[PDB]
């Protein structure tokens, strides 16, 4: 009973990318940034390639992230813009030049404000409520997978742990996980919803409003599932008024229903950016803020091909 994934991959010629420097090798596997540019249009759109970090298929993951992020297309959601069939396999998307989240608001944490802050949940809760709508659970919402493209704007990312269900729970076998993101029913059942990526939000947004602490720091992993039996979760972060801090909570709570929906997460951040300094209370609440050649360059979001 589900629609025709009609989402088209587009294939692109090694020829078409131009000027490509390396970006990182992290655990996210080499990442390069350069412009790709397609033959006869005279545009220069800003990339970022990424290979797994050979041909041992492995190639068979990184064309799983390429089939999610193919089908999608939402303002806060990173597209696919093609993949490049060398001898590895690459994936082609749109340049985020700000980077990760969780590295930006480490960065420039004596310059952020409450209005970006509460903004930058409204977002995260518009690209997961979109992944909803698309019967799409993320598995790995953290702010490391959400890229910055500028300092008002920023879209989720890495689909790798992503699955898509049919037309509720989704049941992994195995393999790195990221306890300290994952519901409790997640991590003893290894059971996967919508509401177990709002869970996963929570300690998102923790991670914002402590200005990229980590969650249970100091702490081994196999003892994170006795704890939050217990009923014990995450501190109420010093910026924290106690409105912010209770949606955080209520995203962490034992009965999965129980918590909120990413439809009500977008309503109660937007009610709070409409008056940011009575939800963070921040010290001084402060403002935000690529080669020669640019005449043709065009940002990927406007480059459209149907
Ligand atoms: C927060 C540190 C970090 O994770 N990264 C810097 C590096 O940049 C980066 N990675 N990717 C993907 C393709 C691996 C997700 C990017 N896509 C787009 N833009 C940037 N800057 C990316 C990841």
């Amino acid at each position: 009973g589900e629609a025709p994934n009609q989402a088209l991959l587009r294939i692109l010629k090694e020829t078409e990318f131009k000027k490509i420097k390396v970006l990182g090798s992290g655990a996210f596997g080499t990442v390069y940034k350069g412009l790709w540019i397609p033959e006869g249009e005279k545009v220069k759109i800003p990339v970022a390639i990424k290979e797994l970090r050979t041909s041992p298929k492995a190639n068979k993951e990184i064309l799983d992230e390429a089939y999610v992020m193919a089908s999608v297309d939402n303002p806060h959601v990173c597209r696919l813009l093609g993949i490049c069939l060398t001898s590895t396999v690459q994936l082609i998307t749109q340049l985020m030049p700000f980077g990760c989240l969780l590295d930006y608001v480490r960065e420039h944490k004596d310059n952020i404000g409450s209005q970006y802050l509460l903004n930058w949940c409204v977002q995260i809760a518009k690209g997961m409520n979109y992944l909803e709508d698309r019967r799409l659970v993320h598995r790995d919402l953290a702010a490391r997978n959400v890229l910055v493209k500028t300092p008002q704007h920023v879209k989720i990312t890495d689909f790798g742990l992503a699955k898509l269900l049919g037309a509720k729970e989704y049941h992994a076998e195995g393999g790195k996980v990221p306890i300290k993101w994952m519901a409790l029913e997640s991590i003893l059942h290894r059971i996967y919803t919508h509401q177990s990526d709002v869970w996963s939000y929570g300690v998102t947004v923790w991670e914002l409003m402590t200005f990229g602490s980590k969650p249970y720091d100091g702490i081994p992993a196999s003892e994170i599932s006795s704890i939050l039996e217990k009923g014990e979760r995450l501190p109420q972060p010093p910026i924290c008024t106690i409105d912010v801090y209770m949606i955080m909570v209520k995203c962490w709570m034992i009965d999965a229903d129980s918590r909120p929906k990413f439809r009500e997460l977008i309503i109660e951040f937007s009610k709070m950016a409409r008056d940011p300094q009575r939800y963070l209370v921040i010290q001084g609440d402060m403002h935000l803020p690529d080669e020669e050649d640019m005449d043709d360059v065009v940002d990927a979001d406007e480059y459209l091909i149907p």
